């Protein structure tokens, strides 16, 4: 159950939020910082701490965290609490052990990941938001590849975090403006649509093994451009048949018109059919002790 936390006890649980339990990819001075760290129950967990100035009424913090808070499913990285002493403001969410999918895609180290297990992050992730969106938190700010982690059983799971802005105005998110949907930088502001877009983004990250702005992706999706587009590591594991699908999927996604994209039952619709080694587990696939 979604509880309060005492500042002395989160400071303790990270070490005086120690910089090297920082988890997160923008270091100490960001809008996004996330620590590790480890209650007196043993349990580990993960910390975003806010900026000063970020969320200056306690009480909408609060409320927005205990809304949160109520989700609970297996495809998330779930908010376990939330701390608003001495003018902090933090959330404490469910420790991911195997890191982050820009680990994995990005910075492989044995080999690239597999197809199946790309298709499944996808999954798993449309699955994710479409469990979000039912339990009326539709709007998931800056999704990318370091919002996805991956637990004990490296599965992979959406984080929570996301689910509330890095500021009550909204004004401090993480996502260059390339990467971020048409309309964003008309109207401030995410509705379901954006994030459908920004799903697109992670799909071509998927394929690509690169973080390529979608204006750059354009001709290259228009032209189907498998040997440009898809990852070289992949070389062999699908079809084009089904590459081409998934291609066909990011076009959506990325539609100018938000009312042409998908909504996340679509996307849910879409990926089920490309899924491969279902009965092999995500241990095996994403090549984690």
């Amino acid at each position: 159950q979604f509880r309060e936390f005492s500042i002395e006890t989160i400071r303790n649980a990270t070490s005086g939020f120690a910089a090297e339990n920082i988890v997160s990819e923008h270091g100490e001075r960001a809008p996004n910082v996330v620590y590790k760290g480890k209650l007196e129950n043993q349990r580990r967990i993960a910390v975003k701490r806010f900026n000063r100035k970020s969320w200056p009424d306690s009480r909408q913090f609060l409320e927005e965290a205990k809304a949160v808070g109520q989700l609970r499913n297996h495809r998330m990285a779930n908010l376990l609490g939330c701390c608003y002493e001495d003018e902090e403001r933090l959330l404490i969410a469910e420790f991911m052990p195997n890191e982050t999918l820009a680990k994995h895609l990005f910075h492989w180290e044995s080999q690239p990941m597999k197809w199946a297990m790309r298709l499944r992050v996808a999954l798993h992730i449309a699955q994710a938001l479409e469990y979000c969106t039912s339990k009326g938190r539709a709007l998931y700010h800056d999704l990318n590849a370091y919002r996805v982690l991956f637990d004990d059983d490296a599965n992979p799971r959406l984080s929570c975090f996301g689910l509330m802005k890095n500021s009550r105005d909204g004004k401090s998110y993480s996502t260059n403006l390339a990467f971020t949907p048409p309309e964003y930088l008309r109207t401030g502001r995410v509705t379901p649509e954006s994030v459908i877009y920004s799903f697109g983004t992670l799909l071509l990250d998927l394929l690509s093994g690169k973080h390529i702005p979608p204006s750059h992706a354009l001709d290259l999706i228009r032209d189907r451009n498998i040997q440009m587009l898809m990852d070289s590591g992949l070389e062999g594991q699908f079809s084009s048949d089904d590459g081409t699908e998934l291609i066909r999927l990011a076009s959506r996604c990325l539609q100018y018109e938000p009312r042409e994209r998908p909504n996340p039952k679509s996307l849910v619709s879409a990926m089920i059919p490309l899924q491969k080694d279902l009965e092999i587990a995500s241990h095996q696939l994403l090549g984690v002790p």
